[PDB]
């Protein structure tokens, strides 16, 4: 019954979770989030996994997995049992409200309605000033840990829920460690978060995770021995934690020592052999150790330095070929591979991985602009097609028009364009690069200018058709 489902749905829409958040499936690659929450989970006390299985939960039902998602809340609850409180029903919230959610997705309505009535009964005895939810640090802080784990998009969300619960109890251990962590990926280099990462150091002295980190930061501005102090403190707690690992083995692999980079990643890779992020790490180790030996020798390595250099490159396209082999999704590994590729001169096999990876649909709009970015590198510097650049550079433009790499191909598409001055008129595809450089930038009359020719040269094209019906509503 349509009247029902939907009966039930604007209850649904009502309560705190999950389902509730606008946490976008398109904003992400799912399978590397779930790979991040398991990792995550590694050897990790049954106490703090709650929200980790919440957000699990609501990740599998993103795959379509939704019985997953059933035993997932199953866990939470059950770790909501074995911590013995006062505050169960209250915490109980967001796992029943995903409950009540997963259940409306599988048609079963009846046992979503019992969530449903869980949830009110609470709310009601409590005398919230709402139905069917309840003002709480403990859910904004929840809602901090999802937003953060659904990427950049989300940060300053994420930031803002931290400190809604920060603004409860400032000097709660968690809800510093959730900001924190914010703020430093919001750091992505600045270092505002050094202070806080300090605090939430000094409010979690036996948390592995918060140390890595404020490591890293420490490394970031250039107190190196100090961030190596803590990754020693925390090695021996960390061997079975491949999520921790990899970020020791980040560290490390900045400071270039290859090996223990390594080492650390290989344990991580012992505990989740199914990660492609971990490969990609990997990859990454050995390709940043052959480049630092070719710039030593100048490009020219020769005996052990040369074997060696060999094996690096042998190394790196393993990695990245299976990173892509664990998750076809796992965009990085596809550039990596194909400007390693590049690199070496093998264009043929540079382009068939690129041209994978342009087929691919279902990734982020992120990724799309930074793999329109590579191939029209590619393109540039290496097959000196200088059309196909600038197409691909327009594309990285179009997907996504404000990011680090917005300056870099505006720039581009204007020297290309003009290169093409030189001995021809602009092309179709030229002067739809400029007219789209100059609308992004502003100037509305020029952008105006190169789109009328454009039109003139392709009168049925919509793209030249929409721009400038937009255009002509300027001053």
């Amino acid at each position: 019954s349509e009247i029902r489902k939907d009966t039930l749905k604007a209850i649904l829409l009502e309560l705190e979770c999950h389902f509730t958040w606008n946490l976008l499936k398109e904003d992400i690659d799912l399978f590397e989030v779930e790979d991040t929450i398991g990792q995550q989970l590694e050897f990790l006390t049954t106490k703090s996994r709650l929200a980790l299985y919440n957000l699990l939960a609501y990740v599998k039902h993103l795959k379509g997995q939704n019985k997953d998602a059933l035993e997932c809340l199953e866990q939470a609850e059950e770790i909501i049992q074995q911590e013995h409180s006062d505050k169960e029903e209250v915490r109980s919230l967001v796992t029943w409200g995903n409950y009540a959610w997963v259940y409306y997705h599988m048609d079963q309505l009846e046992e979503a309605q019992k969530y449903t009535g869980k949830i009110g009964n609470v709310c009601k005895k409590l005398s919230s000033p709402s139905n069917y939810k309840l003002e709480c640090p403990e859910t904004d802080c929840e809602k901090g840990w999802a937003l953060l784990k659904f990427g950049g998009k989300y940060y300053q969300k994420a930031k803002a829920a931290f400190e809604k619960a920060l603004e409860v109890e400032p000097d709660n251990p968690e809800f510093n460690i959730g900001y924190a962590i914010t703020v430093y990926r919001l750091d992505d280099v600045k270092s505002f978060s050094l202070g806080p990462l300090r605090k939430a150091v000094t409010l979690n002295p036996d948390n592995s995770y918060i140390k890595v980190f404020l490591a890293l930061k420490l490394q970031d501005v250039h107190a190196e021995a100090e961030g190596e102090k803590y990754i020693e403190e925390i090695l021996d707690q960390i061997s079975s934690q491949p999520y921790v690992l990899r970020y020791a083995a980040k560290f490390y692999r900045r400071k270039n020592s290859w090996n223990k980079a390594l080492e650390l990643l290989k344990k991580a890779l012992e505990v989740t052999p199914t990660s492609s992020f971990l490969h990609h790490q990997m990859g990454l180790c050995y390709r940043a150790q052959m480049i630092q030996i070719k710039k030593a020798t100048h490009n020219r390595p020769k005996g052990k330095d040369k074997l060696k250099v060999d094996e690096l490159i042998s190394s790196a396209i393993f990695h990245f070929k299976a990173a892509m082999e664990r998750d076809s999704m796992f965009a990085f590994a596809y550039t990596d591979l194909a400007n390693m590729y590049a690199e070496g001169g093998q264009y043929s096999n540079a382009e068939d991985i690129f041209r994978k990876a342009l087929r691919l649909e279902n990734i982020t709009d992120d990724h799309k602009h930074q793999i329109h970015y590579h191939y029209g590198r590619f393109q540039e510097f290496h097959r000196k097609s200088e059309n196909t650049a600038i197409h691909h550079y327009l594309e990285a433009l179009k997907v996504k028009d404000r990011s680090p790499l917005r300056t870099k191909l505006t720039s581009a598409l204007k020297k290309l364009s003009t290169k093409r001055l030189c001995h021809n008129a602009l092309d179709v595809q030229s002067l739809s690069a400029l007219g789209f450089v100059y609308k992004l930038e502003g100037e509305k009359r020029q952008a105006a200018e190169y789109y009328e020719k454009a039109q003139k040269i392709d009168p049925e094209n919509a793209e030249f058709l929409t721009a400038l019906c937009e255009l002509r509503l300027s001053i």
